[PDB]
């Protein structure tokens, strides 16, 4: 039943030419339910700048990809960004979190 | 400072293909050097030039490997000589 979460920082090259700051929550599973990705920011719900891909199957894995658009000064405030994956008929959400380096 | 990226899941889903990437953060001047499994690896790697904005310089390089030596497990490291830094990194 356990998802493995990766949670994937704006690289420097977003932050100095693309001028944006996309955090990436990449889940797989052996598993086919369904996955919810919550983020917070700073301590609080983030929906807005919220985009989840439907799950992705290969053979016997399913992907499911959330992703937060932040601005370039929000990463660059040094706020923590955290994201709670969950699927479906598991017991536990998996949290990872991160913040400018 | 030097930051190393793993091949994101999607890159190695999607696109069949397995790419870190090195970007470091005094001088303009810096060559980054990979490993692959100890090795010194050239083939697939290519780097961009350093870029300057304000008090900072960064400079990218991009090592193309395949999903096969990725899962294979082996280790990867970025070597980053400033005018050494080195960051390593597996798959889990």
């Amino acid at each position: 039943s356990e998802i493995a979460v990766l949670l994937r920082d704006p690289t420097v090259e977003e932050i100095w030419i693309d001028k944006s700051a996309t955090l990436v929550c990449e889940v797989l599973s052996t598993v086919s339910a369904g996955v919810v990705v919550s983020w917070m920011v700073n301590g609080k719900v983030r929906n807005e700048g919220v985009q989840m891909e439907p799950t992705k199957m290969s053979g016997n894995q399913y992907l499911t990809i959330s992703r937060l658009t932040s601005s370039v000064e929000e990463w660059q405030s040094g706020v923590e960004y955290t994201c709670s994956a969950k699927q479906d008929q598991s017991s536990t959400p998996v949290v990872k979190r991160t913040r400018k380096a």
